[PDB]
């Protein structure tokens, strides 16, 4: 288990690394990646690539069910990282120790199509670096001399770790861009959907603080720009229309491109501007949440059988409700969550896994339907002789 | 703007900072934070707390909408991070230059309830450190030296920055835990839903490397195990159920307590063994998305008009779909999203922001109810003058 990381001497950090951990020197990191930006050690799939391993549009992921986000494949989506033609140093970090038979790298075609999704078609499958692992364990971080092959623009190199005692390897994509008066100092990130009504603007900062004569505004007056790709995308391109020391979007040659997801906002050398955060005005209605628990007695008496907590839960809204029960040692003795719609009416009972007198707690979670938590409420109750 | 770090000399990161960063020494993230860990810089809300400021059950989030996830509070929700009584060194980190009234840091009453939402009543409202900002713009990083109060357990420390000119103030609260052979190993992260039928396990490791006897797996054989807190909860309580070299759970106390959550695991000293990775099994091939897309011409002449593609999609399984248009040099001409049900059709029609002659491409991505990609397709076409 492992990844290809940049702590040492590694040029470029693989586009799942980045899920986790911030890039070395820019602080960039891949956004929406999923479940496996909690353990991008584990990108690991069926050995035998190219002939067999995982199949075309599969193998960023690795056919792993974790990683299925890392699929996705157009020119804007990644974090690009800066890199040269010739010897290069690759590194990976390793959380888990296994016998390897060796690692080898490939690289995109100079032809490969970037809104394409990745595929053996798109790659080199002669690979440009192979180390030999030698079937024995390495040690915990490994630097590895490659040639990096002439290449302009946008490409992608897949290094690939061949384990020895299983049919497995582990798969990391790498997303590099082969190598002025402008200076990165912040971005747009499409985090969060807006409402009509809405309005989304920086804040834009020069020597002596914030600084409104410099804002742009954006409205959000239609449910196209709702959407966080399209406001984001509009808030940039009103920025590089409007304004003369500040640009945003993704640098393609030597424009300033705005796309439909992250534009990263950049200030002109000897503008005395330092840096740009983002605000949001939401003049938007607060949906009103509530999920009304009814059946918990004052007291439960201990019995020859388990205790049972036989509860009503009435929704108010679109929601995710999740219920704990907790003894006062703060141990959990039981849990339980389910989708609710506006209005929905829920009878449950729930278990203890065990029975010590005492007070204890039910905690009531609510989160909306994109998923943020709305409401905790927490009431008491006791287990008694 | 700014956030409470461990990059220098700060004891303990703050909670929304862990969202974005790996904590110092561990390499443990908070989960599940919504929007704002994207930017945890951005934790602002209204001024003069106590008095004033975010209400109570707010606090944590400042009352933000991209913050929300912050407010949920049990014993087992978040990282807790070591700390001890006595002289302790705070940090921040500024993403943006704001003139400074003062920092000040509360921490949480002996009495408190880790289980019902951070009020008033939780905090000593006598801040245990002050520091002057004296009005004046602080270098981009910052240390505070403070003396911690007494205290056993976990508490919750509220560092709140001061804004001179604006209304406002940052909130960070951090989760502390105040200080054998039992060595950190790896983690259960319930990052994703099961599916009945599958089978989740540990693989555990030693100075050969994955020693197959050490195993323990848990059969996902109900509707309840498929939710990632319920077999995570099950599998830790599985580990210690059945290995006498393994622990896993969270430390309460002397004991290992398994949790609906996030469960670390630990290993015997003097056991040979290294550590754990968690693998899943999944038996349920299905399903097949797809997103059939009628009506893409081969060539499109310009041009009186802005340029339309008059399009019909159809849905299979329930999805999210997206389309983008990009031009030769990757410029997005446009951009669409919505949800479709299984089977549904949809006529639509995209208009190109601008019409020039040339190669383009169609970009569909489909994702799954439960956001996970499950598809992309790419189509040409050419416009003529």
């Amino acid at each position: 288990h492992g990844y290809v990381s940049a702590v040492e001497n590694g040029v470029a950090e693989g586009r799942v690394t980045l899920c986790k951990f911030a890039a070395n020197g820019t602080g960039e990191k891949n956004t929406h990646c999923g479940a496996i930006q909690y353990e991008p050690q584990s990108v690991e799939g069926p050995d035998g690539f190219p002939v067999t391993g995982p199949r075309d549009g599969k193998i960023a992921s690795a056919e792993s069910a974790l990683a299925a986000a890392l699929d996705e494949q157009t020119a804007d989506r990644w974090v690009k990282r800066p890199i040269q033609a010739g010897p290069q140093t690759f590194e990976w970090t390793f959380t888990a120790n296994h016998v390897t038979k060796d690692w080898k790298y490939y690289i995109t075609k100079p032809n490969w199509n970037p809104n394409q999704p990745l595929s053996r078609d798109a790659f080199d499958l002669n690979p440009f670096c192979v180390v030999e692992g030698n079937m024995v364990q390495p040690p915990k971080r490994v630097s590895h001399e490659c040639i990096v092959p002439e290449r302009e623009g946008y490409q992608v190199i897949l290094a690939v770790w061949d384990v020895g005692d299983t049919a497995a390897s582990f798969y990391n994509v790498i997303d590099v861009k082969f190598d002025p008066d402008w200076n990165p100092a912040g971005q747009i990130i499409p985090s969060m959907d807006l409402s009509i009504g809405d309005t989304v603007y920086t804040r834009v900062f020069d020597n002596d603080g914030e600084n409104p004569a410099y804002r742009t505004e954006l409205k959000i007056d239609s449910e196209t720009l709702t959407k966080a790709n399209q406001w984001s995308y509009a808030l940039a391109t009103k920025i590089n229309q409007t304004q003369k020391q500040q640009r945003a979007g993704q640098l393609n040659g030597d424009q300033f491109v705005p796309v439909y997801g992250t534009n990263p906002i950049y200030l002109k050398e000897g503008s005395g501007l330092k840096s740009v955060e983002i605000g949001y005005q939401i003049e938007a209605p607060q949906p009103e949440y509530s999920l009304t628990v009814s059946g918990l007695a004052k007291e439960y008496e201990i019995g020859e059988q388990p205790i049972q907590l036989d509860l009503t839960l009435e929704a108010q809204g679109e929601m995710s409700a999740e219920l704990t029960v907790y003894n006062h040692h703060q141990k959990p003795l039981a849990s339980w969550s389910q989708a609710m719609t506006d209005g929905e009416l829920k009878s449950i009972t729930l278990e203890l896994s065990e029975a010590k007198a005492g007070h204890h707690m039910l905690v009531s979670r609510i989160k909306d339907r994109d998923g943020n938590l709305q409401d905790q409420q927490t009431l008491d109750f006791m287990l008694v002789e």
